[PDB]
Order: C-alpha cells, then sequence, then structure tokens
C-alpha cells in the first residue's frame, strides 16, 4: 500500500551558504486505519533526531500523504554523505528504507562557451543565443541568463546529457528579439556548479 | 506485475519506406507460475492478425519479460491511427490494455542552424560543432552527423525540449579534433522529420 519517495536538495540550494538545502521523505498512499507513520533518519548510518515532520494531510483519493523534511549541511551533502529515510507503519510487513546522496565520482569542472546565432537567424524577429556547458560531474548544475543585471525570462535548458567519457554536457537557449541583439546589449550566461570557483561562473555575449 | 508498457516506433523507421517501423508491447514482471501471457492488437478498432511475440527473456529478478512487436504501415502511423495492445493472463484481475498513436496536431517543420566552435574552445585539442534544430512538432525526429559522405562517431544529441509555443528544439554536438576543423573539412548535420520536404534536410559547416 504505502509508497516512499526520497527527494534530493535543489542544486542552487546545496551550493550557496545563504540557502537551506533539505532532503524530503514523502510517503503516499497511507490507509485511514493505520495512519500513524514513523520516521527515522540516518546520516552515513548514524541516527539524527532533528527532522521536521509536517502533520499528515488527507488526499482527495482518500489516502494520507505524509512528509518529513531533514535539513542537511552543505559540506555534508558535497562530501558525499548518504541520507537514509526509514519509514515504519503498521500497514507494512516491515519498514521501508530509501537512501539518497550526491553522485559518486570525482567532480569535474564545467567549461562554458557562449555561441552567437547563425547568420540564417537574422531573417526572423526572434533570435537564439546559446550557452554550451560541457564536461561537468556530477550532473547537479544550475544555468541562468541575465543582461544588465536583471534576469532573463525567455530561456530554456536541455537536461544534462551523458558524453562518452562519463561527464555531462547541456545547452541553454535564450530567445531574444533581434532588435536587442542588434542594439548591442550584453547577455550573460551564469553557471553554478560544485567544481567551479566560488561555485559560480559567468560568460558574456554581444554583437 | 504483470505490468504493461507500450512503445512507439523509432522515428527513422516511420520516415523511410525502406525501414520497418514496429510498435512494441512489453510485459515486465510475469511470474514463473501462470506465465502464459496473451496479446491481442487493435488498429483503430480493427483487430489485426500479424503480430510477432518474442518467446521470453527471464531476468535476474526471478521474473520474465514477454515482448510482442507489431509492424505498422508508415502512412498508418503518420495518419494518427491508434495502436491498441491488450494483455490477457490469469494472474491479472481482468484484461490490461494500453494505447498509442502519434502526437495529435499540425506538424511543424524544424529550423536547422549550425553553430561553429567558440573562440575560447580553440585552445583545446578537441572541438565542439553544434547543430540547433528548433521549431518542430511532433517531437519525433532523428539527427545525424557526417563528413565526405561517411558517418561520424562522436556526436551526442539532447532529447527534445518543449518551448512555450508548443514546438520542440534540441541540440546535437559533434566532437572533432581541432586539426580536422582547420584542414577545412565540411561537416554536415542531417535532420529527418516528417514535416521536411522528403523527410530530410541537411546543413553544412566548415572553417
Ligand atoms: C492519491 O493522491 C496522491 C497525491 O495526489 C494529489 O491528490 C490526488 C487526488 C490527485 O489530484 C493528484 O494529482 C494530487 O496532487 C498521490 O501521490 C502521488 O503518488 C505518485 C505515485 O503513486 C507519485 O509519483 C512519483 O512522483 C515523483 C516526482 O514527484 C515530484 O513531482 C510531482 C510532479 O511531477 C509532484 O506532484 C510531487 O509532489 C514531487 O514534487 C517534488 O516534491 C519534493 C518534496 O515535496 C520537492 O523537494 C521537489 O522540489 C518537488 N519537485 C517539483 C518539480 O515540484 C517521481 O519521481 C516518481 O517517479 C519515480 O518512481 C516511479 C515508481 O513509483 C518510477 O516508475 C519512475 O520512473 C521514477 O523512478 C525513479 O527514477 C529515477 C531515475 O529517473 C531513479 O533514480 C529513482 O530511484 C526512481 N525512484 C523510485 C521511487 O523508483 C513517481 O512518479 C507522486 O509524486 C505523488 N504525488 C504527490 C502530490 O504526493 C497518490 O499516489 C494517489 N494514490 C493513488 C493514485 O492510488
Ligand atoms: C526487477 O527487474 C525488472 C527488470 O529490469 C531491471 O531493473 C531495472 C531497475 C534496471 O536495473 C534494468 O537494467 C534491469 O533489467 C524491473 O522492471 C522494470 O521496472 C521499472 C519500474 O518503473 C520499469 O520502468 C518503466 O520503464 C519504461 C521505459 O522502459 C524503457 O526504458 C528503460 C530504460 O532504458 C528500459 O529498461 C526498457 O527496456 C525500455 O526501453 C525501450 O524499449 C523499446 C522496445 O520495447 C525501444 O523501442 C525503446 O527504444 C527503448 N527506450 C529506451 C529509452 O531504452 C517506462 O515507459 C515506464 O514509465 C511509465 O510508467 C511509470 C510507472 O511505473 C511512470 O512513472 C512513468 O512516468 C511512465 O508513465 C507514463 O508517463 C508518461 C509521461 O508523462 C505519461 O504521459 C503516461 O500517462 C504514463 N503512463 C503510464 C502507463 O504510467 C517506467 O519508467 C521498467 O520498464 C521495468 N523493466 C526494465 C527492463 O527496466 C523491476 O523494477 C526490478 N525491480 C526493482 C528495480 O525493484
Amino acid at each position: 500500500g504505502p509508497s516512499v519517495f526520497l527527494f534530493p536538495p535543489k542544486p542552487k540550494d546545496t551550493l550557496m551558504i545563504s540557502r537551506t538545502p533539505e532532503v524530503t521523505c514523502v510517503v503516499v498512499d497511507v490507509s485511514h486505519e493505520d495512519p500513524e507513520v514513523k520516521f527515522n533518519w540516518y546520516v552515513d548510518g548514524v541516527e539524527v533526531h532533528n527532522a521536521k515532520t509536517k502533520p499528515r494531510e488527507e488526499q482527495y483519493n482518500s489516502t494520507y500523504r505524509v512528509v518529513s523534511v531533514l535539513t542537511v549541511l552543505h559540506q555534508d551533502w558535497l562530501n558525499g554523505k548518504e541520507y537514509k529515510c526509514k519509514v515504519s507503519n503498521k500497514a507494512l510487513p516491515a519498514p521501508i528504507e530509501k537512501t539518497i546522496s550526491k553522485a559518486k565520482g570525482q567532480p569535474r569542472e564545467p567549461q562554458v562557451y557562449t555561441l552567437p546565432p547563425s547568420r540564417d537567424e537574422l531573417t526572423k524577429n526572434q533570435v537564439s543565443l546559446t550557452c554550451l556547458v560541457k564536461g561537468f560531474y556530477p550532473s547537479d548544475i544550475a544555468v541562468e541568463w541575465e543582461s544588465n543585471g536583471q534576469p532573463e525570462n525567455n530561456y530554456k535548458t536541455t537536461p544534462p546529457v551523458l558524453y562518452s567519457d562519463g561527464s555531462f554536457f547541456l545547452y541553454s537557449k535564450l530567445t531574444v528579439d533581434k532588435s536587442r541583439w542588434q542594439q548591442g546589449n550584453v547577455f550573460s550566461c551564469s553557471v553554478m556548479h560544485e567544481a567551479l570557483h566560488n561555485h559560480y561562473t559567468q560568460k558574456s555575449l554581444s554583437l
């Protein structure tokens, strides 16, 4: 009956000390007559006792969805500690365990290139600015466009794709009106990854 | 299980008359006891007669996989016919079903731009040729690289991404030795998609 789902922190969260990276253990499909769900958290095998279990919430399909949220230290996540959520409930034969961590393997620093649009992309009102980020590991990364300090709206990012040698690459596309690229605005592609200095770099682009 | 998955034909196959496009019904996790799975196959409400059930496979999860494949007309699939696979096995409460067809909607043709390498990237031994394919619908597409008629090995393609307007885009990345880029070789990105004239377009790139 009950299914357990264990979610990692957001990459922008693990990479900036101002933010609060958290692991979330989500139990769904808990019957009405065995609703008491117990949680235990282990960090690299030692039980931790500081997780905040939000009070159960009855779903419209007549099952309880219960959530528990453990906060993690940024150096704990990035040093490769394993997080074991252990969910016990009297609807279960025996308790369910789920574990989560950063990806094993040595970090690799992404190279960041910014490509300008094709000449064939001038006969349009809109134009595509491209940012290639390649050779990074593990694949937790964050890509963001801006110009003149303010963020950009119209950008899309592919998912991280596996190259032959084990590392990852992706592309981010910023659609801008040809006018602004003509005028000469500078657009910037900002990349946040653990293997970067200050965890952040930025590449700029203009006519 | 018995849990049913239904897959569509590969794109390349539905776009050339020479290849054979098949829809593929996969029953993961059949039990050793009562392993007799059955299949039936509806095309737009007409039972068809020519399916090829692959005998068995047996997994290291002491359970079985039972694939049936059904071959399809190229115009049948491109015209949006529904392909109904129905699975009868006594271990199931009642017959399972699944359906598949092409994404509904007006096919939109891809725009194909090729981007040269970044100036930054030329201080390396290897170099990334990029190919942006954008504006296409439905998202079944094929992308390949070639030079002097002969194919390329070292290219990877991102899966297709949804833009705000309902079309898709992707990038292909070919990794070549900076020496070949300078000798002046001509590299070609070849796109195969059902909205293109002759289902095929091709863009070229050189120093
Ligand atoms: C009864 O209802 C509840 C709740 O639904 C609510 O009420 C009903 C009535 C409807 O109106 C609902 O629409 C309504 O919202 C049902 O609860 C659902 O249960 C299903 C499964 O039964 C769960 O599916 C899983 O979803 C996860 C991803 O979930 C994230 O994204 C969802 C949107 O897509 C979002 O709704 C989720 O809440 C969650 O969002 C994240 O939440 C965390 C914490 O809150 C947060 O930190 C994140 O930031 C946030 N993200 C976003 C984007 O918002 C999905 O990953 C699961 O897929 C995995 O598991 C499958 C096996 O179960 C497997 O087949 C998949 O392929 C995939 O497998 C994983 O694969 C990776 C590799 O890619 C591998 O590494 C992993 O090991 C592997 N994992 C596992 C476990 O195998 C899965 O699809 C829903 O999340 C859940 N919804 C909610 C809201 O809780 C309940 O099921 C209903 N009961 C029924 C129908 O009987
Ligand atoms: C015990 O063993 C078996 C055997 O597998 C073994 O275990 C796994 C974990 C691996 O280690 C294997 O190496 C190993 O062999 C396990 O059985 C598996 O269980 C998982 C659990 O979810 C199933 O996942 C499903 O996968 C299919 C897609 O399967 C393709 O890709 C897989 C990854 O490459 C690959 O394994 C398959 O062979 C298959 O490959 C395709 O094959 C076709 C021909 O058949 C070929 O033409 C294609 O080219 C090829 N493609 C690729 C990419 O390789 C996926 O469809 C399922 O997703 C649906 O259902 C989920 C619910 O379970 C749900 O979360 C998903 O979101 C999705 O649901 C749909 O979502 C869409 C999208 O939004 C939505 O619109 C739809 O409404 C919704 N529909 C439905 C009906 O849900 C799912 O992800 C595996 O199929 C299954 N078998 C294998 C071989 O993995 C078993 O789990 C093991 N026990 C464990 C792990 O505890």
